[PDB]
């Protein structure tokens, strides 16, 4: 008899910038997990994100897939590779899973740096991988945010229909990967401290002066993004063929500069709420050396899937316009989008404006609760003035009062509540 579909899946997260040079015979430890690092069988997925990568395509995924059957014993699949400049990601499956794939889209965005993604459905469920390298240097970490927010707003993939919706909201679970280059913020005269703290292991004290995690932490970037607690040595920059020394200093015209050893290759995530996604390991490699940075792998086990009534909802914006305002809900458990008649505007706080509603009955093709149970809508309140959204959010049919935050570009606009039967 059929068996049913899988509730769960596991996924490998790669990223490695590789320095511009060819990989050493054997990257076996990067699949296996191999290295310090928090730690909570073949994945299902692998999503190999590279920067700095001097090979070809079809070179690289020969290497790929040689090494994950050695690891695996399986022969994997090619689900999509792209790459801009020499910024890569692969994406490779089990065979077993090549009839679950559908929808498969790639694209890139220049910010030489930039970010290359994928996306595709896993039976029912959106799933989204972006590979960014970040501008360089200690201190751009705002030219960083703004590379950051303008691929978040300008790569496309995910449902074209989901118009209202950037890569933030597009996807049941997003995987973002990179060598996002954010720094350890501390004065070049502790160089000598850092390493030292490096080698008891004292991470820490390093890590409450990490730039994403500091930028994170001021919503500046990766806002309601997870990131595992990293307890592996900062990844950047080690002298190449060891790794028992950190390359921090610089010769340059001007004077010798620095490069405080940091944390510069990361994994993050963003998940629909109340989808199960746990990460199973997070950590770097030690016996890869041919680049400046090490590997990082992150894993995870991510779960997928095979009348809706809005009851006394209500929009919080932070704006001064006067226009009116409805709402647009969007799902796959609908045939086509559903706009609302417009709201009530009322003033709150200082610089706040409330919008209230008193909104169409929904009706998802398929009514069965194991189905129902399952899904999200996404929401976008509009100007209708203008029809340009003002705020996004997502909402859990998971069953009783609802609330999502707003955002717009990435960043904080308000809030949504309401109640939902």
């Amino acid at each position: 008899s059929n068996a049913p579909e899988p509730d769960m899946i596991t996924i490998f997260i790669g990223t490695w910038n590789m320095g511009n040079a060819p990989p050493p015979k054997k990257i076996t430890s990067w699949f296996l997990s191999k290295g310090q690092g928090k730690t909570r069988i073949p994945h299902d997925i692998y999503v190999i994100g590279t920067q700095e990568d001097p090979l070809g395509e079809k070179e690289w995924l020969e290497l790929l897939r040689h090494s994950l059957q050695e690891v695996t014993s399986m022969t994997f699949k090619t689900v999509a590779i792209h790459t801009l400049w020499n910024i890569r990601i692969v994406v490779l499956a089990k065979p077993e899973h090549e009839n679950r794939i559908s929808h498969i889209c790639t694209d890139n965005v220049k910010t030489n740096k930039g970010a290359v993604g994928v996306s595709f459905m896993f039976n029912g469920t959106s799933l989204g991988f972006v590979n960014s390298h970040l501008t360089s240097g200690s201190e751009k970490k705002l030219r960083r945010n703004q590379n950051y927010m303008n691929i978040l707003r300008f790569l496309a993939l995910g449902d074209k229909k989901l118009s209202p919706f950037n890569i933030t909201h597009r996807f049941t679970h997003l995987f973002w990967l990179g060598d996002l280059n954010y720094r350890v913020e501390l004065p070049t005269w502790e160089a000598e401290a850092i390493i030292q703290k490096i080698k008891q292991q004292q991470y820490s004290d390093l890590l409450a002066h990490d730039q994403l995690l500091l930028e994170r932490k001021d919503q500046k970037v990766f806002l309601h993004f997870e990131e595992e607690e990293i307890t592996f040595a900062p990844t950047y920059r080690f002298e190449r063929l060891t790794r028992d020394k950190y390359a921090y200093t610089k010769q340059k015209a001007t004077g010798m500069k620095y490069n405080l050893p940091s944390w510069c290759d990361r994994v993050l995530w963003k998940s629909y709420p109340l989808v199960h996604v746990v990460c199973q390991s997070y950590g770097s490699t030690s016996d890869i050396m041919t680049s400046d940075h090490s590997p990082v792998f992150a894993t995870f086990e991510a779960g997928v899937t095979s009348q809706i009534e809005f009851l006394a909802c209500y929009a919080t914006l932070k704006t001064k316009s006067q226009t009116k305002f409805y709402l647009e809900f969007h799902s796959s458990c609908l045939e086509s989008f559903v706009k609302s008649q417009e709201g009530a505007n009322a003033a709150g706080s200082e610089g706040e404006l409330v919008v209230r509603f008193g909104l169409p009955k929904l009706k998802p093709i398929i009514s069965d609760p194991e189905y129902l149970l399952d899904q999200h809508i996404l929401i976008s309140i509009k100007s209708s003035d203008s029809d340009e959204s003002y705020g996004e959010g997502c909402i859990a049919l998971r069953l009783h009062p609802i609330y999502t935050p707003l955002t717009h570009h990435g960043e904080m606009t308000g809030h949504f509540r309401g109640e939902i039967k």
